[PDB]
């Protein structure tokens, strides 16, 4: 059976019990925590691509209010539907399946200025989702996951000193 398992689930849910925020800007910054999944049961054999997007949480945006998130208003139009192709793609199922996959590089902003970025609104909640592309295939057979332990809210500066302190403290 095809599994696709988070890694470092347990330092995902630390930063999600405050509510996780990642930041935004106009060049695009890193993740922390990054993406890691571990990956069983693909067909060592076959070549396969690795996607990643971030799909919206809500139907609202939140805003940061007496130390609470709170709905905070309608939501912008949905961002472009950015996808992140890990660049070791196109690859064995071997090679995906011998160590975790680490999307470390990705970059999120709130600007379109280029290079393989993520757009994303700040202040509404996003759930990453990594897609399996299998090579050659003429049924153009994906599969997708959702990684609900990474929720966060985009954010252009911390709303949360204890995010901030947690985001050194592990990193
Ligand atoms: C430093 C590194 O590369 N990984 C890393 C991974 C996991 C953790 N912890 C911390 C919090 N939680 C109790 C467990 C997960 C911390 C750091």
């Amino acid at each position: 059976e095809l599994r696709v398992g988070l890694e470092e689930s347990e330092l995902w849910l630390r930063f999600k019990e405050l509510t996780n925020e990642m930041i935004v800007t106009k060049n695009g910054r890193r993740m922390f925590p990054v993406l890691k999944v571990n990956v069983s049961g693909l067909d060592p054999n076959a070549m396969y691509s690795f996607l990643l997007d971030f799909v919206a949480a809500d139907n609202h945006r939140w805003k940061y209010v007496n130390g609470e998130w709170v709905p905070g208003g309608k939501p912008e139009p949905q961002a472009p539907s950015c996808v992140y192709i890990h660049p070791d793609s196109p690859n064995f199922g071997a090679h995906w399946m011998k160590a975790p996959v680490s999307f470390s590089k990705v970059k999120l902003t709130n600007k379109l200025n280029g290079g393989g970025q993520i757009m994303l609104n700040s202040l509404h909640k996003y759930e990453p989702r990594i897609h399996i592309v299998r090579v050659g295939d003429p049924q153009r057979m994906i599969t997708s996951h959702c990684f609900p332990e990474t929720q966060f809210i985009a954010v252009t500066a911390y709303q949360n000193e204890e995010i901030t302190a947690l985001k050194i403290k592990y990193n």
